[PDB]
DNA sequence: AGCACGCTGTGTATATAATAGCTATGGAACGTTCGGTTGTACATA
C-alpha cells in the first residue's frame, strides 16, 4: 500500500573467536586501532571498504557495527578477523548475529503527533520538551519508533529485515490517518 | 573592538551487544564519647 521501502542505516553485529587477546598488542599492531583502558575497555578499530567499526574485547568477542547491509557486516567481521589472524592470535569466526538493525524512512507528509500521543496512548510517548519526536513502542514485532512532524520515522530494534518492514507496513495506516491539514 | 550571523560540537531520545569499574544498599560488628548509794543480816570483838 505504502510503496516505500525503509532504507536500512545501521546493523550492530556481535561475533567470537573463543580464544583471549592482548589488546595491547593488538592496539600496536592494527593499523587504525585506538585502545585506551582508561574510558572503555576494548580496541577501537575501523576499516574503510564496508566503512564498518568494531570494539574488540580482551575476551576475544567482537562487536561489528555501521554496516548498511546484513552480508557488509559478514565481510566487515570476516575482515577484522583476518587482521586478527594476521597479527598471529588464534582468531577463528565463529558464531555471528544481528542484534539489532536500524532503518529510516520518511512518509512525505506531515504527521500531528499530538494524535497518536492521544488516539495511542498505551504504546506511543510524547514529551516535546526532552525530544521533538514521538516514540512508538510497537509490540508485534517488538519495535521502537521515533515519529516525527516532519513526517520521518526511523525504525530500531528489529533483529531481522523482515519485522523493520512489517512494523513500517503496520504503522503507515495509523500515520495517515493523523496527517495535518 | 563590540555586535549580528553562520558553523560546529554537545545534550536528549531509541534499539543493541560487549566489559570492567565503581556505586548504592542492606546486614553485621567494634570503638569512642555523652547522660552508786541504802538498808538489813551475819559473824565476831
Amino acid at each position: 500500500t505504502s510503496g516505500i521501502v525503509p532504507t536500512l542505516q545501521n546493523i550492530v553485529a556481535t561475533v567470537t573467536l573463543g580464544c583471549r587477546l592482548d589488546l595491547k598488542t593488538v592496539a600496536l599492531h592494527a593499523r587504525n586501532a585506538e585502545y585506551n583502558p582508561k574510558r572503555f575497555a576494548a580496541v577501537i578499530m575501523r576499516i574503510r571498504e564496508p566503512k564498518t567499526t568494531a570494539l574488540i574485547f580482551a575476551s576475544g568477542k567482537m562487536v561489528v557495527t555501521g554496516a548498511k547491509s546484513e552480508d557488509d557486516s559478514k565481510l566487515a567481521s570476516r575482515k577484522y578477523a583476518r587482521i586478527i589472524q594476521k597479527i598471529g592470535f588464534a582468531a577463528k569466526f565463529t558464531d555471528f548475529k544481528i542484534q539489532n538493525i536500524v532503518g529510516s524512512c520518511d512518509v512525505k507528509f506531515p504527521i500531528r503527533l499530538e494524535g497518536l500521543a492521544f488516539s495511542h496512548g498505551t504504546f506511543s510517548s510524547y514529551e516535546p520538551e526532552l525530544f521533538p519526536g514521538l516514540i512508538y513502542r510497537m509490540v508485534k514485532p517488538k519495535i521502537v519508533l521515533l515519529i516525527f512532524v516532519s513526517g520521518k520515522i526511523v525504525l530500531t530494534g528489529a533483529k531481522q529485515r523482515e519485522e523493520i518492514y512489517q512494523a513500517f507496513e503496520a504503522i503507515y495506516p495509523v500515520l495517515s490517518e493523523f496527517r495535518k491539514m
